[PDB]
């Protein structure tokens, strides 16, 4: 499919996360945003990408949203591997396949 | 088997033409974006989704990217106006992205309202 390139390739970089909270998707523009290589975070939970002044509140708000369940895109401060932070925009889209509620975010530069 | 579904069911507008520069991904964000129904759009060219006063001079650009061979798309960085279906106008963001697959050259257009 067409569909996977188009994410795989995409400028803006892609991040998806499966019903347990675990990272699936991580294309190359997200290595370059986050500075870690899909294959350290391929598999492993999402707490990994988030700051780590936000993971103690992160969590809930993805439990949240997943129990009594959106989209809504707004700028946020990103962590990268060695500590540095920049500011981007995330595109968050809840994504309902097979039974599963997953997760797309979509982020860019800012 | 989730790639789709991530596109289709995404908070942003999602235009995929190919080779040919027609329509063949148009999903409901951009149904509300543009104001037309996807099966308005699917299979015709990009052309009707540009500003009427653009579409004179949009095709030479795709074009001039197609014959450049670069991998990231430079242009439409900044806010533009975006043309609905009724004439109206509305401020969005585009992240363009040239898509290589099947030995043909696609683009992605990724829109949001600014
Ligand atoms: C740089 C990394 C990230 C930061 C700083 C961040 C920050 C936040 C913040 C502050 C909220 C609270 C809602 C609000 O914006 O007011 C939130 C909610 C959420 N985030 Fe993240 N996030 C990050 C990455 C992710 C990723 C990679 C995913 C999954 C693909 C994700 C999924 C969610 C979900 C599902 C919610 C709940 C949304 C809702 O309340 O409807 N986040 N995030
Ligand atoms: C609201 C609709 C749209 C408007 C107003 C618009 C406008 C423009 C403008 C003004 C340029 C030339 C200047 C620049 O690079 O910034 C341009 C270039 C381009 N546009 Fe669009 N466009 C629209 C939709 C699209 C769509 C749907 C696609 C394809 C999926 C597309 C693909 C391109 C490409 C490939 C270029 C050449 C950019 C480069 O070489 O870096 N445009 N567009």
């Amino acid at each position: 499919g067409i569909f996977f390139p188009a994410l795989e390739q995409n400028m803006m970089g892609a991040v998806l996360i499966n019903e347990n909270d675990e990272v699936m998707f991580f294309n190359p523009a997200a290595e370059k945003l986050w500075g870690y290589k899909r294959e350290e975070v391929i598999g492993n939970n999402i707490d990994m990408l988030i700051p780590r002044d936000l993971r103690p509140a992160h969590p809930e708000y993805i439990r949240h949203n997943r129990e009594g369940g959106e989209g809504m895109s707004r700028e946020l401060q990103l962590e990268k591997k060695d500590g540095s932070k920049i500011w981007t925009r995330f595109a968050l889209s809840k994504v309902s396949a097979e039974g599963k509620v997953y997760y797309l975010a979509l982020v860019r530069d800012a």
